[PDB]
């Protein structure tokens, strides 16, 4: 069987290559159905030169030679922890494909990787150490901040949550949060014992510095924002306050299974996650990809989803 | 009763003031016997202008109106967690003075605060999480690095310890360590799961960056070096590796009691700590203080101890 792989050959330039696919291999052959563009894929799109791009998606099983998943089973695809999804067929190990419930909105299950990242970070805090009596802080009014707020509220129901961001636009989407602040306007006496840093790039430095100042002593901080650079950190205060800083990144197949199991538990999560769904595009040519990527560039809030009909 | 307080009134300038002391107060009146100059006191000596300086010391109880400690009991003095010891009498709460065994070298028990700092840092790692099967790294071939190596070896006997420093002079004092390295010459494939950052100032940044690189994934790092400044930190790697960074500073009275209880357990500690004892000075005038402080400035390795005979 022949597989068409849609690779990025140059910034703002896609081209199709071919490779052979063994139906009777120990993998599970999957056709991607919906996928979502990620910031990391946008870095490459604009600026290992030939490669496939998307790595968050869900699809249907068209073949499973080992006979584990029946044909047509809708499954969320886990990528490799250290080749993308823009192709006619994706081959996964049987532990790298998580079955979904029979009826579910796939267009928003596409960005389940962000939820796994968020849930992984949350589980970095010992579950036995955190109750509904703690108080959480979240820097970042974007997708990670939103998903993290959702997860904390659903699974720490009686807890208190504060969100710190930069724009009224993005912060209005946080209604289930106990209170919402600007980084420009933080009141004195505000306190919390656990905090999540969901801001990237150069802004992560400012985020980290603020949560160092405002966090309660002996508090813990989970880092999520990628800097791809060094950031100045005030270590004197981490010492004086006894702060524990935990960095957490790539998630595991367990995080995907747990997130799926949570979709089953609180379908409220799927409905709240829908508010992250920005613009959607049906992809049937290459032109549809260039247009879709230009749109995710111009996108203010939320994720861009692609409907794979190649 | 009249107390003479020897304060620093100007950089390189001491002067004596007076204040009244109530023998019959709820405190315990203590005459300091031996004390040791600390880097923090040297910052002020050279460059809250009027204040007393030394904060690590041991002395004898001359009065205890509440009747808890008998007169002459030799006790290690705990300072206040957020006024110094260069005075004829020091008043402590009954929980701020730890009794010592009857026969012990006081000239080296003077710098028990460094041991409490080190032990506090070690206990930041959950004791149930660390066995004699772990492998420790220590940046810094100075006093904190030496004390930390001592404590780890005594209480994690079958564990492995590596020390990283800058000078052959200081690193030769580490013989009980499994192996000793330069920061200039670190071999590939070197690995460890828990690490201690015992370097201060601008050098802490380099230390932190190195232990970020070489530490095993999911490893923990205890920060001890004070920077009094920001330091660039590579957060991308803390994320990719899942590193947990714990800052730990001022110790508690529990740390002093535990350190004392350890002196009782392994008197080997007191003998190894003696190798830190640099130059000793009998202080009977102000001139003896200026000379002593100039000497702790010129000191390469170890602590400077003062014999209080004012």
């Amino acid at each position: 069987m022949i597989n068409q792989v849609y690779q990025l050959v140059a910034p703002r330039q896609f081209e199709v290559t071919y490779n052979n696919v063994d139906i009777y291999s120990d993998y599970v052959i999957v056709r991607p159905l919906y996928m979502s563009i990620c910031a990391a894929d946008q870095r490459y799109y604009t600026g290992k030169l030939p490669m496939s791009l998307i790595h968050e998606g869900v699809g249907e099983v068209v073949f499973d030679s080992k006979g584990v998943f029946n044909k047509g089973t809708k499954v969320v695809m886990v990528p490799n922890t250290p080749d993308g999804f823009m192709q006619d067929f994706v081959l996964l190990n049987h532990d790298r494909a998580v079955p979904l419930p029979d009826d579910i909105d796939l267009s928003i299950i596409s960005y389940t990787e962000l939820v796994t990242v968020s849930l992984h970070a949350i589980r970095r805090f010992e579950k036995k150490s955190i109750s509904n009596k703690n108080t959480f802080g979240i820097w970042g009014d974007g997708n990670l901040g939103y998903i993290t707020a959702i997860l904390l509220r659903k699974l720490y129901p009686e807890s208190k949550i504060y969100v710190f961001g930069k724009t009224d636009y993005k912060l209005s989407h946080f209604s289930f949060v106990d209170d919402v602040f600007f980084i420009n306007k933080i009141p004195e006496g505000l306190t919390f014992d656990h905090a999540f840093e969901c801001v990237g790039g150069r802004g992560s430095q400012s985020a980290i510095n603020q949560m160092i100042d405002y966090i309660s002593p002996e508090g813990s901080i989970a880092l999520l924002g990628v800097s791809e650079f060094p950031v100045e950190v005030n270590t004197r205060l981490v010492l004086e306050k006894g702060l524990t800083l935990i960095g957490s990144s790539r998630s595991g197949s367990k995080d995907f299974q747990d997130v799926v199991d949570l979709y089953i538990q609180y379908p409220d999560i799927v409905d709240k996650l829908a508010l992250l769904k920005g613009q959607e595009f049906e992809i049937a040519t290459i032109n549809d990809l260039t247009e879709a990527f230009e749109a995710d560039l111009s996108t203010s809030w939320g994720k861009t989803v692609l409907k794979w009909i190649m």
